[PDB]
């Protein structure tokens, strides 16, 4: 199975970070990634005193189960990335969503896939865009149908 993970960090300096995090998805179990896209960089949400985010895709082929490959990503941002104590329950200094997991729509208490707000944002289609044009959602909407109609401006890269 193909599974599309959204990297994010918000870290000043998150290079580092976002490579050990690329490094830790290889080293998951019965997975191997397939390819990156490109480093984006867009700015965080409220106040422009905080630096910028640094959004990547990453296209990882599978056999684990999604909910086990659930559980890696968690460890990895508990591994790699810290608590932000100003929306504590909220993402980590590093991110790992789990886009789309193959065909599959779940549907859990601990995972939605396809993510529940991906097809507004911007930040999550464009790098996703880069590394699978030809993407077609389990609904069957075409992730470039949404992009062009939708009229997301482009991101700056990093
Ligand atoms: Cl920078
Ligand atoms: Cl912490
Ligand atoms: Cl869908």
């Amino acid at each position: 199975t193909v599974a599309y993970i959204a990297i994010g960090s918000n870290l000043a300096s998150p290079l580092e970070q976002v490579n050990a995090a690329l490094k830790a998805l290889g080293d998951i179990p019965e997975s191997h990634i397939l390819t990156v896209s490109s480093f984006y960089r867009t700015p965080p949400l409220g106040p422009q005193d905080q630096p910028d985010y640094l959004n990547a895709a990453v296209a990882l082929e599978t056999s684990l189960a999604p909910e086990e490959l659930l559980n890696h990503t968690q460890r990895i941002e508990l591994q790699q990335g810290r608590v932000r104590k100003a929306e504590r329950w909220g993402p980590r200094t590093l991110d790992l969503a789990i886009m789309l997991f193959g065909n599959e729509v779940i549907n859990t208490e601990r995972l939605t896939v396809p993510h529940y707000d991906m097809k507004n944002r911007g930040f999550m289609l464009w790098p996703l865009f880069e590394i699978a044009p030809e993407l077609v959602f389990p609904d069957g909407e075409m992730l470039r149908q949404i992009l062009h109609t939708r009229a997301f401006d482009k991101l700056n890269k990093w």
